[PDB]
DNA sequence: TTTTTTTTTTTTTTTTTTTTTTTT
């Protein structure tokens, strides 16, 4: 899947160097190849003529150049898509949630944004025959709305055993906007010792709202948010996983998502949710590079997301 | 239950720094662990080294990482819930009011919100075998509708001595929004010395209506409200108590609650009350993370909330 | 009772400060302790660095904090209730009109609201041992229906002195909404020197019906009204006076009061009137914080309000 | 259309010198004629008395003097334009995007910058008689939004062979700003072996935002960008290709492009995009040395960009 | 209107000395008169005892002595001035752009600098009775924005055959800073054979930005720029022509031109441009020897610079 | 006012020797007495037995030795001072511009130094009882910003005739440093035939910057400048006139004058000019042996330098 | 032993309110 970080111990590079890189946050050779010279120079003990050797060796083990469009097409026709549990939603997105990008979901209260995440936390483990990825799940929660009792029911629906289903999921809660960025290094270190398929952030902007209050703090807030989004995208490129994030709305003094232009330009796919009749809900594609604009209906039942009955 | 704050006095940290932190508002190690470095820096007399040492010690004391979902399920199985006094209501709520989150009640005039809060303030003290919480209650009133004469009868119903029931409630009245926000620090200071189990805030939005007037003052109003809500949630995290708040309605020019999206997105459970025939009221679940939509019927009597006769 | 506003002159405060305060409208320490700082920073001369000085003062004069509910019971067990002239009404009200809160009376034309106001304006002077308030009365008229011969006849019924009686009632007439609101400052000034015991507003929504017209101004109307209502409560908080307000009805399209949700939520007690046979009338309790629903009968005579014969 | 660098060895210059130059990053005689002397005296192995000879020889093969405006008028009269697929835009721009200069596109999210880049990557491969280039495309992606399925659809629209269309586009992904600058050397190497007609940078400012953060790094940012822009111009001088670059927007704390005065003075043409009704968009000319302000409308379909019905 | 250099060869000076002097870069007697001795003793083949002869010989042909201010006043009255195409501007300038001086035009992007330079390039050939100059223009472009079609549009406005108006302009493009300085020698050689009456340099600081980079090259950059300005002033003195340059701006971290004190002190007149409403622009007087501050308004049309409707 | 040279023709000294002295640049007995024996040798015609006799002569007619303080005080009390024209300026300088010294004005562009020079040039011709000298003007120009029209306009405000105001001014233009120093011999010779009260050099360092460019040529530029300043001082002492000189500024990598330490020590009075609001300017004394350091405000108007209205 | 020079560069959204009025 990836190139380990111990393949760089050659031409004078020792074990202390690799240990220092590990302590900094780099855990594979891809991370080394993706960083610029100044970032390495900021690492204690890494002087010049070590940085040039590290970069040249990493670029030797990893390619960064030109390839035809046909090669990229061939490599893209093998990416895995996750299944949502509903056929209308699968048809709308062309198969499901894809790996290697970022999907964003926004709407008002009780429109079903976290039930879908709960369903994907179980659908990412089943065999690839029925639309899974045979992996684990990482969950980051900033609101306090995570419940395993729904996972047990969804597992029962999909044919898995409860103990294994709950044993293949890792959970963490965030308390401010620095802890949120700190958890990503731990995630990257955990992902290189086993196999993962999905990452969830629920939600992104909830803690940024109160930590930077009013005009006079807007610039710092937007810079911090941009850093977080770049780190998430780098994780997705490193490990080949799927990333899902949630967002809130505000009124135009008829409603729009929060986060400014950084958020709008950073996401790859954007979906909007609306309330319907009874237990039904409506979904619409707002932004995407390869799908047209359309809408569909889904429903919430005791065992997860499904089609209208 | 929580880690005292005097355990952060190692590696040459003087009691003057601890006293300054307490005067700022923090009274547990968890509280220091939950705050970003900017907040500590704003305090006079705290430098970079002091802040770094404080953060490291707190993080070592309190766990902040990744666990498994089975472990979290096993922990959540031990959370207790409080009985409301009505069997249909308890069945509708999955057992009663749950600790660790926030519940909001809304309706029009004379629909039963204040009486339910009174009955909860009495029931949160009875032995845990029958459904109590064995603690004290903290009541914050902003309209002037608190009446101990009701608590006397409700306590008589469950078999308590009126003086014990009356002495174990701490009451406070507010006169504008700033006093409202200020009282929370005194609440937190009081909490860390005794065993509390419930906080009540009656009409969080009554004072905000007239302190800010018309368009041109909306943003400041919403920002102040957001800070208030975040402080409430942090208290719930720190001490593992239950929090109840009430709200008012307005007409659509058929009735909806006031407060906007800031209030809609930050509550965990939402209940709507309606007037019925005689002394009977109707209750509906409008929002929840693990319950479906359902309705029930309860009644108001001289001794509190109960089942229809 | 109310502490004078001249006690805010201990450190760094002169007589000019109190002068501009009394020009603004404040007439007691409580009036300054219950006010927000933004309001303080709006009087020419008080710019900044002095509002905090006043706020810190009066904080040790006016008590503000958390107390036990048993002490609140002890405090509230010493309030004053003024008789209504009818025994059935006194029994239905649990003692009589209560000071510190707001009581509303509504009904259709010639049902007996204004006669009750006239009776109260005299009963609020007799000694406490017979149900009287032994103070003065303030009366505000908005329809041109104040008739002083009724006062003489009623006062004779209760064994008073007509010359003594007629000089103990303050009478005002208003011509528009702004004039109505402005009379409240003179009311506070008059209450600042001589004791009073009751405020009567008859009626409260008469001029609002005309000064604001069409759907294009409702938003402003309900805002203006809101401020008025808040101001009334503040007086009851300072000097401990009983407020009595009157209101009209409209047809549903069988009758309901006017004012909307602002009025419905802002009142503490609500009573409804209907016409009986001959001079008799029927009264009903439509809302209350501590009383059940019940009905009663009274009657109108040459000398006020009494029991049916 | 360019003089090969191998002609630089005539008398006194050996193949080793040309090899050293090629390793430096010069691939044509023009690249030597346009370079200052202190740039030439910076490649190890090159000594004085040889840079002078190189410049003297290059000046002989590449003309650098004075001419009359009639000659310039004729030469610019014989120049090529690339069709955008929309007749409205072609009429607005006077033919279309022209080879030799820099055209910039700016707007907010989902306004259609990337769809026009995808359309141009196909129209740059069709014959000259129908507004084509008869070249190849270079695509540099800093966002990760390149999708070859759109290429196949558009190619079928314009009557190409999808296999060949996929073999005639070169694609690269950049991970930081130094990598972005370094890819231009490989671009220069590639264009000197086979004919190209179009370069796309999508987008130009995305990685600069996070690589340099804050006030203290603004100058070094704007200097780096300057170099990049200058390099782009040189390519258009050397091989005669069209350049298209993409840009984002920000809010005036009503929206403006990012990049500053360097960006504003370095671009020869600027276009602004806005969101219309359905699948329709509005285009406005914001800068040009020969064209007036105006506006038009276009649409996004399954096969690319086109005219609205 | 100048003394040809062939007059300097009288007795003891041969033709080869004149040929060497011309190869050095001097083409007029005034040129030798204004040059110091030290740089005369820098051309190979020029030995002492001849520089003294040249300095003595030329002083008798070019009057360099003390004169009365009345004679100078008379001389400064038969001075040419060229119309800018707008009546508002000519009044603010006192007649046009004066020959023998240096005028600078600065402003942000698309403010009309290059358009005014394109209009001036035509009026410098129309007869004297209407503000013309009856000569030729020398145009130096360092950005790529010179368009011979605007000249075609503007020429017919003033009544010219566009072929003549096109053949009477000399155009040259520069690529680095040293080329820019090298072109001035050819310009000076051209001016000594036919009648020219203007010189445009657009822009003057574009290539200096990137040829020197950082704080470590500022001194050399600023010393290189001084020689350019001195040579321009020498050409203005020698042949009596107007000299017009253009400049860019930066942000003060509201905008200022670039170039420093060297540029600020060397120009005779300075004018700033700004963007108006529609096709309307504003012009200001920022520095002059004998003019007061004042502002006007002009407009850009398809036929050049004019008054606002 | 001084001893004519022709008075030194005595036993042994003939007309030819005095003619040789006149040709060498000595046009006064003081000039002969001001030079050291060494200097009176480069002339062609005197070797020895003549220089000693000349030194013995030219010293009995000119005192060179000790005096008292009171005698010098009495002789210096009869020193005429020119008037600036602005009362604030006249007060600031203790009476106006003095004679027998050197004044240096420096500042950034368009700060008003040249206008002040023009005003002094016309004011030196007014009758003495209002602050004049009753003499002519000597103007030496290096930048090329001399305008007679300002003199024509400034002659009116003082009652002088225009034609006679412009008939008493000699003008010269300098083209390099050699010529700049050469002009002084002619200046002194002409002044030895009339009455003069003003010499102006404007500006003094413009031509030195590019004549001695770059390190390695330093330390010769400074010698040339020192010789020029010494010659100026000798002129001023010989004829008892006033001298004015202007200067430029550079930035410190907030601005300082150019020239070095030779300039700083050689000048007698130094003044710094700053830009103000509208047409106001600020002045500050920087160096003076018998003056305090203060700041003053003046203004520029169509008639000259005046008080701020 | 001597003898100072010379400016540069933009960034970045927020946040709802408030009922009226009888007819044969
Ligand atoms: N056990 C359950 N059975 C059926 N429906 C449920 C169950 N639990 C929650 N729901 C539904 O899911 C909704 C909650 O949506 P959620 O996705 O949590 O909102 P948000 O969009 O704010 O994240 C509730 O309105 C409820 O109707
Ligand atoms: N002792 C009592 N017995 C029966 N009903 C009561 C008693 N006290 C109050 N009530 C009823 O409770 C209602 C008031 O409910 P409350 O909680 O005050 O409404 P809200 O808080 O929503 O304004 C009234 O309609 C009243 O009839
Ligand atoms: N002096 C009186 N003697 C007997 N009955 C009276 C007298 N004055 C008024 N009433 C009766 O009492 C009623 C009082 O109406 P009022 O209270 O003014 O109506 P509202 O409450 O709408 O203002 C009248 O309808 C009238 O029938
Ligand atoms: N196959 C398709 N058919 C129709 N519309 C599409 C298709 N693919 C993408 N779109 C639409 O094109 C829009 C433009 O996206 P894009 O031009 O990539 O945005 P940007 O201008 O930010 O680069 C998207 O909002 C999407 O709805
Ligand atoms: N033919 C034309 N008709 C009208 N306006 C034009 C024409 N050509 C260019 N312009 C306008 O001239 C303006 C300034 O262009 P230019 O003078 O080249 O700017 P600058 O001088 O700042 O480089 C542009 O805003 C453009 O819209
Ligand atoms: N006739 C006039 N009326 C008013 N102000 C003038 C006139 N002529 C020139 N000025 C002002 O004088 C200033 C030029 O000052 P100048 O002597 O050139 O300064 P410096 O020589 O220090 O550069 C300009 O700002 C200009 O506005
Ligand atoms: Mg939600
Ligand atoms: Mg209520
Ligand atoms: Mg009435
Ligand atoms: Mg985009
Ligand atoms: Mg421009
Ligand atoms: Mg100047």
């Amino acid at each position: 899947s990836f190139v380990p970080i111990e393949k760089l111990q050659v031409n004078g590079i020792t074990m202390a160097d690799v240990k220092k890189l590990r302590e900094s946050g780099l855990h594979t050779a891809e991370a080394v190849a993706y960083a610029p010279r100044k970032d390495l120079l900021e690492i204690k003990g890494i002087s010049e003529a070590k940085a040039d050797k590290l970069l040249n060796e990493a670029a030797r083990l990893v390619p960064m150049g030109f390839v035809t469009a046909a090669d990229f097409h061939m490599r893209r026709s093998e990416l895995i898509c996750l299944t949502t549990g509903s056929k209308n939603l699968d048809t709308l997105l062309g198969g499901g949630v894809e790996t290697g990008s970022i999907t964003e979901l926004f709407g008002e209260f009780r429109t079903g944004k976290s039930q879908l995440c709960h369903t994907l936390a179980v659908t990412c483990q089943i065999p690839l025959d029925i639309g899974g990825g045979e992996g684990k799940c990482l969950y980051i929660d900033t609101e306090g709305t995570f419940r395993p009792v729904r996972l047990v029911s969804i597992a029962q629906r999909f044919g898995l055993d409860p103990d294994d289903a709950l044993n293949n999921v890792a959970y963490a809660r965030a308390y401010n906007a620095d802890h949120q960025l700190r958890l990503l290094d731990a995630a990257a270190q955990m992902m290189s010792e086993s196999r993962f398929s999905l990452i969830v952030v629920d939600s992104v902007m909830a803690l940024y709202r109160t930590d930077f209050s009013g005009r006079g703090e807007l610039s710092a807030r937007q810079m911090h948010l941009a850093k977080f989004m770049r780190a998430l995208q780098r994780l997705a490129d490193q490990f080949g996983v799927a990333v899902v994030v949630t967002n809130q709305v505000v009124a135009q003094v008829p409603k729009k998502p929060i986060g400014g232009n950084i958020m709008a330009h950073s996401s790859t796919t954007r979906l909007g949710f609306k309330k319907g009749k009874g237990c039904q809900r409506l979904c619409k594609v707002v932004d995407s590079p390869c799908l047209p604009e359309a809408e569909c209906v889904f429903a919430i039942y005791e065992d997860g997301v499904g089609d209208p009955r």
